[PDB]
C-alpha cells in the first residue's frame, strides 16, 4: 500500500473493477429485488456543471446504498437533448444542432463516467435519435385520433424582427429579450394535450404520493386549482343593453368560489374580451385604449398575481339576483379571458384583491361575514375577513347566522330555484400546448391534405425523422423553408400534401423517459410489457425543485396516458421524490468605462490569517469582490467541476458536494471546504495505511464481546451506533452531511483508543471495515482501495454493514441497599434509594 493518497492511481483502476464486474449493468433478473434509483437527466449543453455533479452525486450515494443492501439497482442515464442551446450554439458558431449536441455527449459522458457513478450506460438514450422520439409520435398519433390531443387557434407573441413566436418571458414591456421589437399578437393553429380531462386524477392521486414533500405536492394541487363555487347570473338591467346579442343582452354570467358572500357583492367585473366591455367601449375611448392595453400584456403566469390591478367603470349596471342591489360592471385587467365566464363579481369586504381595487377606486365595502366579537374596519384589511371556516353571515337577510357549508347550499337553493344560478367546479389548469416554432425538437407526425384534413402518420411510417443536417440561421424557423422535407403525399389518399412543420415542446420527451429506460432497445412499443412489469415505478426521483410544477406534472400525466394505453400498470412515475437546491458562489468583477461592472469568473481569481483583497491569478492587479448569488454564465461565477476533479479527484469532488449542505439547502461553494474534504480523504487514507503498518489484516471482531475491555466496549458502541445513524441518514433522512459527520466522529474516537492488543486489532479491523463501506456509496474509489487493502472479499458481496446490538447494551447495574445491615458511583446510586463491599453489597450506616 502506498503511503500516500493519490486519487490519480486509484480511480481509474477501481472504475475499471467495477465495470469488469458489471455492477452496474443489470436485467430483469427475478432473483434480486428492483430498485430504480433516477436522477434528472441532463441537457448535454457542453460540459457538466456544479449542479450536475451535486445531483448525480446524491443519486450514486442512494444507489450505491441500495446495491450494498442487496438490491438489483436500476441508475440510468442520458441525454435531454432537444432544446433551443443547440439551435442557438448553431447560430453562433455556425454548426449542426446535431453535430454539437452529439459531441457534448461524448465529452459529458465522458466526465460522468470519470466520477464513478454507478451507471447503467447499456441503458443509455439520447432523446434527438429516431429510436427515442418515434414512440412519442407514436403515442402523438394514438391520442390525436382519441382526440386527447387535438389541434385548435391560439394566440402567441410574434417577433417580427427574430422571425420567431417568443414565451411571455422573452417579452419585456411589450418588446421582444434579444431584438427589442414590439411583439405582435398572432392566432395561428396548434396541437394541445387535454390534459384538463385529467385533472381530477392528477390533482387527487397526488394524496398517495407520501414520501413526496408536502410543498411540491401543495404546489401541484395550486397549479391545477380545483375549486367549488357557483355560476351566478346577473340579469342586465333594462338601461344597460345596448350593443348586446344573446344571452349577453339578458345576464352577466359570473363564476365564484364565495356564494356565501353573494349577499355582498358591491360591483362586478369582466374581461377585457367580454361583450359587456365591447358594448360599453363602443363610444368611449378611455375603455377602448384600457381594452387594447389588456389585449397587449404579456404576463407570466409566475407573476400574474403580482401585476398592479386595474379597471374602468362601463357605466353598464346589473342586478344582484339575491338583494336586488343594482351594481355597476367595470372592465378589470385581472379577469381573463378564457378563464370561467371570463367576468367575476367583487366582494372588497372578504377578499384581499377586492380590498385592494375597491380602495383605489373608492368601491363600496359590505361586510357580510362576521368572526366572533372582531371589529371589521372597512378602510384597513384583516386577516379574519376572508375566513372561511369560521365565519358567520352577517347583514344577508334570511341567510344571517349561517355558516360558510350551510350558506353555500342556501344560496344553491335559491339561485336554482331562480334559474339564476347552479353549483359548478372549475380548474385553473390549462390545456398543455405542445407546438412549438422551432428546428431542434421533436417532429409532429401529422400531414394536412386538403382533401383529408390533418392526418396522423401511420405507424408503419413513424418516425417522421427530423433531418439533422440544418444550421439554422435565425430569420424563420427551418423546417418551414424546407420542401425537401414538407412536401409529401397525404398517407390516406396518395395526393399533395404537407408535413407539419412545428416541433414538439421539449418536455414531452423528459415525461416518459423513465419508462423508456426500461428497455431502451426495444422496437415494437415505447417500453416492453415485460421491463414494465418487473420494474414498476421509478423507487427514487432526485432533481431541482425547479421541476416541481411542470415537468412533475407532465410526467405524471404521461404515466396515467401510458397506463390507459395498457403500456404499463402504475398510476404514478415517482415514490420518493428528493428535490435538490442551487449552487450558489461568490462573484467578483472590475469596474467598467461607463459606470457599469465586467465580470470575473472565480478560478481567474486568488485571494490575499483573515483574508482581505482578492486580485486576478494572471496579473496579480486587484479585482472588486461582490455577492454570492446562483451560479451562472450572467454574472460569470460558475466553478467549472471539472478543474475541480483535475485538482483534486473524483472523490473529493463528491464528499464536498454532500458534506458542504443537505440536498435541499443552498450550497456554498468554498475553498476552503473543498480542501476540507480532501484532508479528511488524506486522513482515512493514513488511517487504514497506519494500522496496516504496525501488523497486517486480521479476521475483524465478532460475536460476544464479554471479556472485552471497557475502552474496546466503548468503541464498538461507537461503531454500531454509527452504523445505525448512517443508515438511518442514508435509508430515511437522506440527509448525507450527518452521515459524514457521524463516521468522522466514530474515526475521532479510533483515535483516541488504544488498539494496539490482539483485541484492540480485531475491533480496530472491525472499525475500518465498517468506516470504508459506510463511506463508500459516497466516496467509492478511495473505500473501494481500501476495502482490498483489509480483506480480501468482494465489497459488494460483504454488503452493507449490520448493526450489532448486543454492542449497544450497557454495562448493568445490581446490588443490594441495607440501612444498618437490613435490606463512589454505587454510593452516590444507593443513596439516591458509608460501607460498600465492592461489586456486591452497599450499607447505608445511619
Ligand atoms: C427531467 C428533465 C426535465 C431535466 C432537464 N433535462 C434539466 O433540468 N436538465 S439540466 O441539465 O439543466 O439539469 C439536470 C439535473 O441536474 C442539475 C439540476 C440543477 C439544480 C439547480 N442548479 C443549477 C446549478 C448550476 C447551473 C449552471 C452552472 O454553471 C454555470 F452556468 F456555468 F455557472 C452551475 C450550477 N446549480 N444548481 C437540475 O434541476 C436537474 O435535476
Ligand atoms: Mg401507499
Ligand atoms: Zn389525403
Amino acid at each position: 500500500m502506498q503511503e500516500h493518497y493519490q486519487p490519480a492511481a486509484i480511480e481509474p483502476a477501481a472504475q475499471k473493477k467495477w465495470d469488469d464486474a458489471r455492477i452496474s449493468n443489470v436485467s430483469e433478473d427475478a432473483s434480486k429485488p428492483k430498485y430504480y434509483c433516477l436522477s434528472m437527466f441532463p441537457y448535454p449543453s457542453g460540459k457538466l456543471h456544479m449542479g450536475h455533479v451535486r445531483n448525480y452525486t446524491i443519486g450514486d450515494v442512494l444507489s450505491r446504498f441500495k446495491l450494498l443492501n442487496g438490491f438489483n439497482v436500476m441508475q440510468p442515464m442520458g441525454w435531454d437533448a432537444f432544446g433551443m442551446p443547440a439551435e442557438n450554439a448553431a447560430m453562433k458558431n455556425n454548426v449542426a444542432p446535431a453535430a454539437w449536441t452529439y459531441d457534448n455527449i461524448e465529452y459529458m459522458k465522458t466526465q460522468l463516467k470519470s466520477l464513478g457513478f454507478a451507471v447503467d450506460w447499456e441503458r443509455e438514450v439520447a432523446t434527438c435519435k429516431p429510436e427515442y422520439y418515434r414512440w412519442e409520435q407514436w403515442l402523438f398519433t394514438k391520442l390525436f385520433e382519441k382526440g386527447i390531443v387535438y389541434r385548435k387557434n391560439g394566440t402567441v407573441n410574434w417577433d417580427p424582427v427574430d422571425q420567431t413566436v417568443l414565451a411571455n418571458e422573452q417579452v419585456i414591456d411589450g418588446r421582444g429579450w434579444r431584438s427589442g421589437a414590439l411583439i405582435e399578437k398572432r392566432e395561428i393553429p396548434m396541437y394541445y394535450f387535454k390534459i384538463t380531462d385529467y385533472a381530477e386524477e392528477l390533482l387527487n392521486d397526488l394524496d398517495k404520493l407520501e414520501h413526496w414533500p408536502e410543498q411540491v405536492k401543495t404546489m401541484q394541487r395550486n397549479w391545477i386549482g380545483k375549486s367549488r363555487g357557483m355560476t351566478v347570473r346577473f340579469a342586465v338591467s333594462d338601461d344597460s343593453k345596448q350593443g348586446l346579442e344573446g344571452d349577453y343582452a339578458k345576464f352577466l354570467q359570473v363564476y365564484t368560489t364565495r356564494p356565501d358572500t353573494l349577499m355582498g357583492a358591491t360591483y362586478v367585473a369582466v374581461a377585457a374580451e367580454h361583450p359587456l366591455a365591447t358594448a360599453a367601449a363602443a363610444d368611449k375611448p378611455e375603455l377602448q385604449a384600457f381594452i387594447a392595453e389588456c389585449k397587449a400584456g404579456s404576463v407570466a403566469e409566475a407573476d400574474m398575481a403580482t401585476m398592479e390591478k386595474k379597471g374602468v367603470p362601463t357605466g353598464r349596471y346589473v342586478v344582484n339576483p339575491l338583494n336586488g342591489d343594482k351594481l355597476e360592471v367595470w372592465i378589470a385587467n385581472y379577469v381573463l379571458w378564457g378563464y370561467g365566464d371570463g367576468a367575476v363579481m367583487a366582494v372588497p369586504a372578504h377578499d384581499e384583491r377586492d380590498f385592494e381595487f375597491a380602495a383605489k377606486y373608492n368601491l363600496p365595502k359590505k361586510q357580510v361575514i362576521a368572526v366572533g366579537d372582531n371589529a371589521f374596519d372597512a378602510n384597513r384589511w384583516q386577516e379574519w375577513y376572508g375566513d372561511k371556516e369560521n365565519g358567520v353571515l352577517v347583514n344577508s337577510g334570511d341567510l344571517d347566522g349561517l355558516d360558510f357549508q350551510t350558506a353555500f347550499d342556501a344560496v344553491a337553493a335559491k339561485l336554482q330555484s331562480q334559474g339564476a344560478g347552479e353549483p359548478k367546479t372549475q380548474y385553473r389548469l390549462r390545456d398543455w400546448g405542445i407546438s412549438r416554432q422551432r428546428y431542434w425538437g421533436c417532429p409532429i407526425p401529422i400531414v394536412h391534405c386538403e382533401k383529408c384534413g390533418n392526418v396522423p402518420v401511420p405507424a408503419d411510417q413513424l418516425p417522421v425523422v427530423l433531418p439533422e443536417n440544418v444550421v439554422p440561421d435565425g430569420m424563420g424557423s427551418p423546417l418551414a423553408k424546407m420542401p425537401e422535407f414538407y412536401e409529401t403525399s397525404c398517407p390516406c389518399c396518395g395526393g399533395a400534401a404537407k408535413r407539419e412543420t412545428d416541433t414538439m415542446d421539449t418536455f414531452i420527451e423528459s415525461s416518459w423517459y423513465f419508462f423508456r429506460y426500461m428497455s431502451p432497445k426495444f422496437s415494437d412499443g415505447m417500453v416492453s410489457a415485460e421491463s414494465a412489469k418487473y420494474w414498476g415505478a421509478v423507487d427514487q426521483y432526485i432533481g431541482g425543485i425547479e421541476h416541481a410544477i411542470l415537468h412533475l406534472l407532465y410526467a405524471r400525466f404521461f404515466t396515467k396516458l401510458m397506463r390507459d394505453e395498457g403500456l404499463v400498470n402504475v398510476d404514478e412515475p415517482f415514490e420518493r421524490l428528493l428535490t435538490q437546491g442551487m449552487v450558489v458562489c461568490e462573484t467578483y468583477y472590475r469596474e467598467n468605462d461607463k459606470g457599469g461592472k465586467d465580470w470575473i469568473n472565480p478560478a481567474d481569481v486568488e485571494l490575499t490569517g483573515r483574508p482581505v483583497s482578492a486580485v486576478l491569478k494572471a496579473d496579480g492587479l486587484p479585482v472588486v469582490i461582490s455577492g454570492t448569488e446562483k451560479m451562472s454564465k450572467s454574472k460569470n461565477n460558475g466553478v467549472d467541476p471539472q478543474e475541480l476533479i483535475n485538482a483534486y479527484g473524483a472523490d473529493t469532488a463528491r464528499l464536498f458536494m454532500m458534506f458542504a449542505a443537505p440536498p435541499e439547502q443552498s450550497l456554498e461553494w468554498s475553498d476552503s471546504g473543498v480542501e476540507g474534504a480532501h484532508r479528511f480523504l488524506r486522513r482515512l487514507w493514513r488511517t487504514v495505511y497506519e494500522y496496516l503498518k504496525q501488523g497486517g489484516a486480521v479476521k475483524a471482531f465478532a460475536g460476544n464481546q464479554d471479556g472485552l475491555s471497557k475502552e474496546l466496549k466503548d468503541l464498538r458502541h461507537k461503531l454500531h451506533s454509527t452504523t445505525a445513524k448512517v443508515s438511518d441518514d442514508y435509508g430515511r433522512r437522506q440527509q448525507f452531511n450527518t452521515a459524514i459527520a457521524a463516521v468522522m466522529e466514530l474515526l475521532n474516537q479510533y483515535d483516541k483508543t488504544d488498539t494496539g492488543s490482539e483485541q484492540g486489532r480485531a475491533v480496530a479491523q472491525e472499525v475500518l471495515e465498517a468506516a470504508v463501506r459506510l463511506l463508500w456509496p459516497i466516496v467509492p474509489h478511495i473505500c473501494e482501495t481500501l476495502w482490498s487493502e483489509l480483506n480480501g472479499a468482494k465489497l459488494w458481496e460483504a454488503g452493507w454493514p449490520t448493526v450489532d446490538e448486543a454492542a449497544l447494551v450497557k454495562s448493568e447495574i445490581e446490588v443490594m441497599v441495607q440501612v444498618n445491615g437490613k435490606l463512589a458511583d454505587l454510593e452516590a446510586a444507593a443513596l439516591a434509594n458509608i460501607i460498600v463491599v465492592p461489586g456486591r453489597l452497599v450499607n447505608i450506616v445511619v
